[PDB]
């Protein structure tokens, strides 16, 4: 996260850190708890992941440094990537992780609601991007989960900033005209969380952008509301 601040313990309890363990253990991507056995994340996270066997999902983490050889984690039973996914910038950047067991929810590990039936035309004005990603293009994974408030932009404005890409209704963009706050490398797969009537909703999944926090280059997120039917089909199968 560029231009962000440190979170405190319990602040973003749906946020997970997805680790790979091959060839060494490290943070790969963010994700969001959406059910007791379900994480929603980005499809691009699994480029070069040989199988679910090497993945570990950690919940209830503020600092990457908390994770040691005895820290509990959830195994991944299945990775469900959207069947139309090819590359982040072309869309369908969405994946479900089915966990090997159920999360018992606690103050530190909580679900976030999907955008609700009947809310398709809500204007979200309180949206936040979170993660352990870089603070600039050439950086490192951060120890403490970072947060930044970022305004949504219209798809029409977003398309005008990305004339080399197809910005579709299945994407949502967020950024400041003058830049300075954004997601960056290592934030992908995590949430764009928006609060409406004091309830958090998973509005976006961090996906891609041109640079990080540049002027007139909003971050591009998977528009979760346009995948609710897909999510419900996969999580009810
Ligand atoms: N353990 C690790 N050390 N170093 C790492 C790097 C990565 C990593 N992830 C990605 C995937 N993209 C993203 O996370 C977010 C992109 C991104 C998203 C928005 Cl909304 C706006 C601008 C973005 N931009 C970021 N950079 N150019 N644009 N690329 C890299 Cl490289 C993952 C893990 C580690």
């Amino acid at each position: 996260i560029v231009g962000g601040t440190a979170s405190v313990r319990g602040e973003w309890p749906w946020q997970v850190t997805l680790h790979t363990t091959s060839p060494t253990q490290r943070h790969l991507c963010g994700g969001s708890i959406i059910g007791n056995q379900w994480i929603l994340t980005a499809a691009h996270c699994f480029y070069g992941v040989e199988s679910p066997k090497i993945l570990r999902v950690y919940s209830g983490i503020l600092n990457q440094s908390e994770i040691k050889e005895d820290t509990s984690f959830f195994g991944v039973q299945e990775i469900i990537i959207h069947d139309q996914y090819k590359m982040a910038e072309s869309g369908y950047d969405i994946a479900l992780l089915k966990l090997e067991t159920t999360v018992n929810y606690t103050d530190s590990q909580r679900p976030i609601s999907l955008p609700s039936k009947g809310d398709r035309n809500v204007i979200y004005t309180d949206c936040w991007v979170t993660g352990w990603g870089y603070r600039k293009l050439r950086d490192k994974i951060q120890n403490t989960l970072q947060k930044a408030k970022i305004p949504l932009v219209t798809n029409e404005e977003c398309q005008k900033r990305y004339r080399g890409h197809k910005i579709t209704h299945k994407m949502i963009c967020a950024g400041y005209r003058e830049g300075g706050k954004d997601a960056c490398k290592g934030d992908s797969g995590g949430p764009l969380s928006c609060k409406h009537n004091e309830v958090w909703h998973l509005v976006g999944i961090t996906s891609w952008g041109e640079g990080c926090a540049q002027r007139e280059r909003p971050g591009v997120y998977t528009n979760v509301v346009e995948y609710v039917d897909w999510i419900l089909e996969k999580t009810q199968a």
